[PDB]
């Protein structure tokens, strides 16, 4: 008899393929994720106590003492007990804040300013969303991200060195990084970073693999304050997609007829048509030069739970990105996957023609089929926004459940605490010695700032202060540093994105932001970009962002990235098991090779 | 021993969660989709002849002739066959458009305009998306629409006198509705609705359960071009969520300090807070009183796939929908969930609570725990978007595998010819003698507005035309009437937004588009509305934009909300497996009538 | 009692040897096959035109023009479809050698 | 809904092929071999004795006394126990030649030839290879032959005279079969088979199928010493594919134009183009008249397991095929598969088409597709090597764990002890007394040949000897007659050939080998050859080669013919599930009917 | 006439070779092929005899 397959019922069928796709994620295995050793390396260092300090961990909102240091070990490790578990009684069993006023209820906070407000306690936001499962895309639980960098590493001193580099650079225009007025200060950055070990000596045969594709070189001001994506370190700092508009309704081609629209110009002036109505990408803009958490008691509620969110001020109106400080604003409320989505907006109003891979993209007299729901607008407009929480759920797993860093807030305040002790003949947190050996120059224009924004907050003669300068009230989110949810939403976005176009498609016209005023102009770079090159150097935008806000070290984005690849491609290839179509979709990944799913 | 269970690996608990899921979907059962029987119940005829005409079934693309009915049976039967197959190549054999010049290769047109523009063909948008699988949701194929209206039917009869009258009416302003100005159109409306036997007569005892649900009574001003979702006959008639803004960044609550955002007008002025940028609610103009295919010869040109899309004028600017034309334009390029994500995005900064069912929703003095990931902000956002091609997935089963029903311009077709013929005493298409019967009056106010169309677009003595007139240059897509793309969208998230939010809280303040300028004001509405009644709107909103522009009948709508409704309660249920928490989402469904998650 | 394996039948036990080593070869995994890019990378140098060139991919066979770069990027297209669903009809229909 | 497949993962896909396959194996169920009854039948004739005396099975290597009957029944006994079992150990154990001299450590022999020479035992090949499984095709145990003839039958008498005029026309030319000068010998061989009732009489109603399929007719010229494979019987007795050489490299045709080699001549000279190298087709040539184990003593010695490998003397150079005695030495050192391996190689080379119901075969105008891995050279190269293992695995259990049938050196042995004791008034070896009464002429002639080759051989006054005389100086391999390694590997790989090529192509030019001279010419044959019979005949020609070295009895080669046939065709079906493609293999069987698969 | 970089893909390092000679001239890199005359002895001798 001649060898045949066999029907069944379709029921049967969506059965059968539903359990394909969770046993081909089932057989990719696991792997284990490795912590850094810091967590039970630290001591106390009392005489007389055999205790951990956990002064490298994440315990924003676990009551801690004049030094910043938390008071009762219990407490984290609780912390720990809880967000291993999940169970709702068991959150709410821990220790939120400080002491509070047996009469009104209220926390006693530190600070005259969270005092006289009358602060709350704000909450950990998700700590065991790592337990939760997926219908689709990898397990939460099955991939990894390396060990963190420790506080005493070469790495660390480079990480927290850029990151004090960038608040003090909050008010330079990205437009003007090459200019006269700005060539102190910019040069006093770029000469303070080459000076350092990480950027300045190559890795060594035998360091971690992690660590050597991570590891940067000389700092120029082509690369100054960039990531390390390809295509982000070429052209200008802005991806065209967080500037520029796009094609608008009436500008169409008809059979041989050109129509133009009426409202064209508004391309060139930063509006995404979206359907019928728009997106405007001018950002909110914040009051240029105030920073917050200077003022150690200050800083100190915030640690222990007070509830700055919402404190900010901001100039009227709104403009094209147009200072660091600016891209920290953007990414102090964006929406999920909203720069991908606006991306993806642009790219449709602008034509941009999808994977030649995928089926039905020739012209219709050809194949007979247009697209729409799979292989078209709508199918790309819901794969971009969906796989952001499965991204989620895995860098959850590795904030909370492995890695537990602290965030570069609770870095800072180890050093300034360190450095004023040394000042008066004693040490305090021995570990951030290198840091503050080496960061001399630096910390003394931080304490210069530090001085002048305490005395605009109303205290004429202040303490000296080696702080990190936050641009948000609330300084960093609820949860760890290590990995990143915007960096992690970041790689999982822009990889749909570079899968489901032709990402090989050049950019033709380059546009930056104007020196002089809030308008677009012709950029005078020389080369060619292209799609996938300008998704990348969005990425790195968002990712950097943050950073430049004070709540991420560079370690923190680049992995999340990475990770957000990984959850992506996996979710591609389980969902390639229910479409009758011979197709694929070509990936340009993010190590410069292609996969083809 | 004590009862117990038992632990097995992470990696084995999630394939069971997955299967388990699969399990619970495949345990719901599946129904049959019945057809209206007109597919083979209408004949050719010519004697010594032996096909179907198909007349009733959607065959835009395929070969018409002078009167709009299909030259070759075979067309059509090999069109259904490439449906229910799949197959690329198969679909790259049938016959798309009419013959084609020899020597230039291009489609040989009936109209100058066609041939004076050199349009090629469009063709079939996802044809086999009914057979496409998915990790998620109920399966395409489980679920049911009822069958359609007929021709013949006083149902029908209602719908296409309707459609008319919307068409007749688009440049009626929606605050000017019971206005002195339109009073003699507007009542003109209303008695010849109410002049038909489905709006002045009650379903009998008997009656298909289907039809019994979504007949309509009295027509009057108040439920006037209306849908029949509970809270869409109450109040205004657009959405607050389609022309308010949001709240500002700027405004906000800390501790016991008001901050006003300096640009908390902009609330009033239709922008939306979109992260730290914005979205605005003005829509693009089209030239006011211009509509398309009422010329017999561009009519048939479009019936036989030729490419108008692009061709419509616009006027400079933008502004808050004000005419019934505007809502038409509002649908003509919407991006998928757009309208949805745009109402999320007003509830998330206007701070609207969530559904109080959810865990860690209380102060977090007393739960010790935020939200996001799950149970927050960038769960909904995600929710809301990935529902959509699940539901477009069903109706493409329905629209294409089952019903293929006719589009309203191609019915609009079948009236004009008959009536036409008839005045020289000849019969065409008697199925639709009822509808040319009793819609005299309104067909000579189509006559009327056809001729002074025509000679706009340059027809010195046009033919007499009782067509359809069209929003759109291109008509409608090309993919058949019932259901509809957009409706079933609509009914999935809107279904995900009244679980996810406490969609019982009561609107504040209740506005209008001003009758003078192009502004808010507030309504003289005096009563409550809710959140889920202006999201049950906002779905009729988009719906019946649908069919204002000409491209879909009551019945289409309604009973795609129904099914896009079913399609998320799915995808719900099966997820609900994934979390360790306990909780529900308590749903107010379409019929009054409440389910727990 | 005393632990002990049993016997089966001759024909069972060649059965049960031939899964046997099919589950050990399951059981080794799967890896991805990563390619070099070039193949969206390179693009048609005319402006006004939207194409990948494929100038440094296989395609000995497709219809070339006077430089050597194939004239109609869809004869590679299809050739990758022809390639990856191994259909005879399909095959068929490539487009091979000139006019 | 529309009833349908499923995908899975590719390894899972690969999996189920594989399972698939052992299915369909498993499915074809076994069947059991039968023995003749000869092992417990024939007992020691010593009376106060209860054994067995084994004298009709294969005891080579166990220690025999003076007429060649086995000394002790529990060495037989053991090494049925060691065939049974495959232990290493159990094998090692087992009592292998003569007694030993307690100071050298030598097996102490009968003849002074094998004393002087200092010759070691030489052990049994492979003894437990019926018991290893295999990854594809029938298992070794699941298929049968069928019993082996008896000694008293007068199919024995048949074959065993049919071996003696073999082995005393060894010098005669297969050119010369008809000439004057061999007339003599040659109507001799004629007249003594056709007066045996085996070949005089036909089969009888109720003889089993198996012997009445294998039955020969009436002795000619035509088909002396020849097989009955269809095909072999018609023409010249060689086949074409070992005396010819191929089309040589530089002859081709492209487009219009014909090229020739500069080599072309060697084509009718013997060399089969092998890549960019050469194969001579001239074999070795063995001194014409020397035999083997003529003398009691001698043959004894081989029987108690003397190690006479390599003993053979030669003339100088090579030549085409001439003698009975050149296709004994083709077939003594042949490399398994090698004559089938040089019959593919030719056909390639002359371009004979591919069996025409493969894919791609045609014009690549037409498919545009050529052929190598897969229906192509490289397909058949594997294929034709591959099947050999599997054959062998099969006639190895029918060797050793079923038959264990004695050579027919042994026979000859039974024959001249019986002989020799006749004629001094005693009886032993009554089970030959048929074969001694019947063949009393043959016998005669081998006495004469045997004194003559004693003499040479150092021996001026030599006993009486009735002996086989011997091709080989070693006589059989160590393993037993039934059946034939050469016959079943012939049997699986001539299979493949007509299968894989179009079998029916005619052949154009006939030739054999030149009366006079070393070189080809033409033949006088006048009717058509196919591809199909000259590969038949191929597999006859290296069969019955081994019965002209006086190795294998006529139904030894036939049965296992068949037995590799059955391995080759189970191949060839288990594969199938492997392909995409639509295509069969067409296989003309030995029977005269074809299958396709 | 450059080595392999530290962090350059393994099958990169693997598969670079180095200074060119007289000996190594047109030749592979499989262990045994850069020792002794060019060609296989298994593509040019013939074998023992029967
Ligand atoms: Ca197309
Ligand atoms: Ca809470
Ligand atoms: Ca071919």
């Amino acid at each position: 008899g001649i060898p045949a397959d066999n029907l069944q019922s379709r029921a049967k069928a969506s059965f059968d393929t539903r359990v394909a796709a969770a046993e081909l994620a089932l057989n990719r295995g696991v792997v284990p994720s490795f912590a850094n050793g810091e967590e039970l390396l630290y001591r106390n260092p009392d005489p007389d106590n055999t205790d951990p300090s956990f002064i490298a961990s994440f315990t924003k909102g676990l009551p801690h003492d004049d030094n910043g240091a938390i008071i009762d070990p219990d407490d984290f490790l609780a912390f720990v007990r809880a967000i291993n578990s999940g169970d709702e009684k068991e959150i709410a069993d821990l220790t939120l804040g400080p002491a509070r006023d047996p009469e009104t209820g209220l926390p006693i906070w530190r600070s005259d300013l969270a005092n006289s407000l009358e602060l709350e306690v704000r909450g950990w936001e998700n700590s065991s969303a790592g337990l939760t499962f997926d219908l689709e895309g990898p397990d939460a639980q099955s991939i990894a991200m390396p060990p963190a960098p420790v506080l005493t590493s070469p790495e660390l001193v480079a990480e927290i060195a850029e990151l004090y580099l960038m608040a003090l650079g909050r008010e330079i225009e990205f437009s003007e990084f090459d200019s006269p007025k700005n060539a102190e200060y910019i040069q006093f950055a770029i000469d303070q970073l080459n000076g350092l070990e990480w950027f300045n000596t190559p890795a060594k045969l035998g360091d971690p693999p992690a660590e050597i594709r991570r590891r940067r070189g000389e700092v120029t001001v082509g690369n100054l304050f960039r990531g390390i994506l390809p295509g982000s370190e070429v052209g200008p700092y802005l991806s065209q997609y967080i500037i520029v508009g796009s094609k608008q309704i009436g500008s169409a081609t008809v059979g041989n007829k050109t129509l133009v629209s009426p409202n064209a110009a508004d391309e060139f002036d930063g509006e995404i048509a979206y359907g019928s109505i728009t997106i405007s990408q001018r950002v909110r803009i914040a009051t240029p030069g105030r920073d917050f958490m200077t003022d150690l008691k200050v800083f100190l509620d915030v640690q222990d739970a007070a509830d700055f969110r919402g404190f900010e001020s901001y100039e009227p109106g709104a403009r094209l990105i147009r200072t660091i400080r600016d891209l920290a604003t953007w990414v102090h409320f964006d929406a999920l996957y909203e720069a991908y989505l606006n991306a993806c907006l642009i790219l449709l109003a602008n034509g941009v023609p999808f994977d030649p891979n995928l089926p039905f993209q020739q012209e219709d007299k050809l194949d007979n089929q247009d697209v729409f729901v799979n292989f078209g607008s709508a199918h790309v407009l819901s794969l971009v926004t969906e796989v952001a929480t499965r991204a989620l759920k895995a860098v959850r797993y590795q904030k909370f459940n492995i890695h537990r860093r602290l965030r570069p807030e609770a870095t800072g305040g180890l050093i300034s605490v360190n450095k004023i002790a040394a000042q008066k003949g004693e040490s305090i947190f021995p570990e951030v010695d290198l840091a503050v050996e080496e960061l001399g120059d630096i910390l003394e224009k931080a304490e210069i700032s530090n001085r002048k924004q305490n005395i605009a907050d109303g205290d004429p003669d202040p303490d000296p202060s080696f702080l990190l300068p936050m641009a948000f009230a609330e300084g960093s989110p609820f949860h760890p540093s290590y990995g990143s949810g915007h960096a992690v939403v970041a790689g999982a976005c822009v990889t749909i994105l570079k899968a489901f176009f032709d990402s090989g498609i050049e950019i033709d016209q380059v546009f930056e932001v104007d020196k002089d005023e809030d308008k677009l102009v012709k950029s005078s770079f020389k080369g060619t970009l292209t799609v996938a090159g300008e998704l990348n150097k969005l990425a790195d935008n968002i990712a950097i962002g943050r950073n430049m806000a004070g709540v991420h070290y560079f370690s923190d984005q680049f992995e999340s990235l990475l990770l957000g690849e990984q959850v992506a491609i996996g979710i591609l290839e389980e969902q390639s098991l229910t479409y009758g179509e011979n197709f694929f979709f070509n990936l340009p990944k993010f190590d410069g090779t292609t996969i083809q799913i």
